[PDB]
């Protein structure tokens, strides 16, 4: 398996996909998925990757606009004409001239995996396993399933009615989702979790996602939520309040899960060393690409830390990168991955990811974009920048 | 002292100042200081603040261009018409809609201090002391001098000759600087530090700045540099390698100083708790403004952690914010602040900061922009955006 390719051409598409289900985002409405697609060309081969920042700067400070700037003016010109010897060398290359900006780096890094996967006629999953192996990931954690399990994510209902949330819990069960997580924030916490737990039974995989909206001195609220016996509480405090997150964990029975805190493998290293949390969420976009995600996977599995996969979400294309990764043994709870048909309508996503009885199967074909036709890409978006 | 004001108008200037001394920046040449100046208007009063990002994304990932985007499209519109009740409430306001992007937030936050200082006819230093006091900073650390000491920062000479560095050490002593720090990186380390130490004598305040260019497994190189007996090593490892930085500190005699790692007061909290480092550098731009800097000051002085002030550097305007702050007792080594005359020529900086026998005196007049005429601002830059 060769990991080298020459970057003969690069292009940037802005894709726009109408949401069949406008959902409550973190800054209001959201009728449409608006994303960037990086196209890397070697000869006649093309790799594609997605950067999916928000339009508002509430997540790491990056926006669609700043991501365009970084990509057009710095990152895409830097890689043009380059001939990296490996995935690791390409990772070094893209980080060199650009710190932060993980969404921009992710779209470029993922496109390179796609290009290499296709050039080698091999599945993403296969490349990931090999990389894992080369990095010295423990044999037990090179094992995998051929699917990921899929969980529902439920917001806080705009009418503040528990029954509106509960109607959605019922729909999620009927739809086949294998796990539910519900949004919480101070004042919308113990009650919704209580009514949810009983709508699904103690047995059903359930967790909260507070989106950092609590502080440690509100710990008693978590104490009260211990009765719902959920699997963990996802990111309850500020992403930089690492010791507070460890301390909360010591005051309650329900474990604490990190999402926003885990911004890189370097951070993962010392978070593992300090025993801040035993349950980590992995979002490829958050960490700036797949290799970084894999390095984090090694650190977690080296330390008995349980993983599960999440997404921003991106389009089906970005999700492909997570889908291959998230089937490995390290991943032990259902992932947040959007089933194409539900959110965009059948066939309307950039690529189709299908949920059957709460499972999404891992593609065996090469790379991420095997089933993306150029004309479908051109139908969903426009080339906004290019250079040869 | 009122801390409230209504934001009747906001403007953005791009200033451009020809460097009399083009210096070796982190991405090549640098003939000119290019910065942004935020103007906030209440009635007939104006506050000014500087955002000074680099043009390339090697520092936190923010650039002049992304900073413009964030400011124009998000931050400046958000504050227009607002009437914050305090500096703390304005800080909350600017962080709400925008995470990361510390340079953008800093220019806006500082402009608000300037506006409030002028409206109250009081010195920045006086407002800082009061805020410090309100935050419960220990009485001993409300003490201050009426000047800061100024240190030289020397780069790695392009010809790789030790004598070229040493000629610069001699010039720095003749110029009156009270401290020298020299750039290092692997392969340019023990020798330059050795030749520097003796050119100045064991007595002279001296430290290294590796700009994160080493890893922990290169620790023996630091061991060898212990003979030069300098005050500390500034940011020797990656900014996110916190435990590695603590560990390096345990393997050598020379203390480790944090710069890039200290990105916020939340991070400062747990870095203090963990005893990563006993010597911290404070850059107002890095932490996103003066209140954040003050919160970090409290954490350090609460824990016996020694401080010193640094700058990006900005223009004289940005430096004003540091100059008032850095005179307090917590600051125990000379600061990196550019003397206007040296770098731009006399009177050519946006505002003039004068070094006399290696000291820069703290202004007693109100705020930061007391001596900045509108026509001088218009001579150094252009209004590029505004809204009323
Ligand atoms: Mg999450
Ligand atoms: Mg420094």
């Amino acid at each position: 398996l060769t990991e080298s390719a020459r970057i003969d051409g690069v292009s940037l598409y802005e894709i726009v996909i109408p949401m069949k289900i406008p959902f409550q985002i973190s800054s209001g409405t959201c009728y449409t998925r608006r994303s960037l697609v990086v196209e890397i060309r070697e000869g006649d081969l093309f790799g594609y990757g997605e950067s999916a920042p928000f339009e508002e700067p509430f997540y790491l400070g990056e926006t669609l606009e700043t991501t365009k700037v970084i990509l057009k003016n710095h990152l895409l010109p830097m890689i043009l004409g380059k001939e990296p010897l490996s995935i690791e060398e390409f990772n070094h290359l893209i980080k060199n001239g650009i710190r932060g900006n993980h969404f921009a780096r992710c779209g470029v890094e993922n496109a390179y995996w796609d290009l290499i996967a296709k050039k080698n006629k091999i599945s993403l999953k296969a490349m990931i396993e090999k990389k894992m192996k080369n990095l010295g990931v423990k044999q037990e954690y090179l094992a995998s399933n051929n699917y990921i399990e899929s969980g529902a994510a439920l917001g806080i209902p705009e009418d503040g009615r528990i029954e509106t949330l509960i109607h959605q819990v019922e729909e999620s069960l009927q739809e086949g989702y294998r796990r539910i997580k519900i949004k919480i924030k101070p004042g919308w916490d113990v009650e919704p979790l209580q009514e949810t737990r009983r709508a699904v039974g103690d047995h059903f995989p359930l967790w909260t996602d507070a989106n950092s909206s609590f502080e440690l001195d509100q710990w008693e609220t978590f104490k009260a939520m211990d009765a719902a016996k959920c699997l963990f509480h996802e990111q309850p405090l500020h992403y930089e309040a690492l010791l507070d997150l460890k301390e909360l964990g010591e005051r309650i029975e329900t474990p604490i899960c990190l999402d926003e805190s885990l911004i890189s493998s370097r951070v993962a290293e010392f978070v593992a060393k300090l025993g801040i949390s035993n349950i980590w969420n992995i979002k490829i976009q958050r960490v700036g690409g797949l290799l970084e995600a894999i390095k984090i996977y090694k650190i977690a599995t080296d330390n008995g830390i349980k993983l599960w996969g999440g997404t921003m979400p991106e389009s089906g294309l970005g999700a492909r990168f997570l889908i291959s990764l998230a089937s490995f043994r390290g991943f032990v709870f259902p992932a947040d991955v959007a089933a194409s048909e539900k959110w965009y309508g059948k066939g309307n996503d950039l690529v189709e990811n299908t949920m059957t009885d709460g499972k999404i199967y891992v593609p065996d074909e090469p790379g991420a974009s095997f089933d993306m036709t150029l004309s479908h890409l051109e139908a969903l978006g426009k080339k906004i920048w290019e250079s040869q």
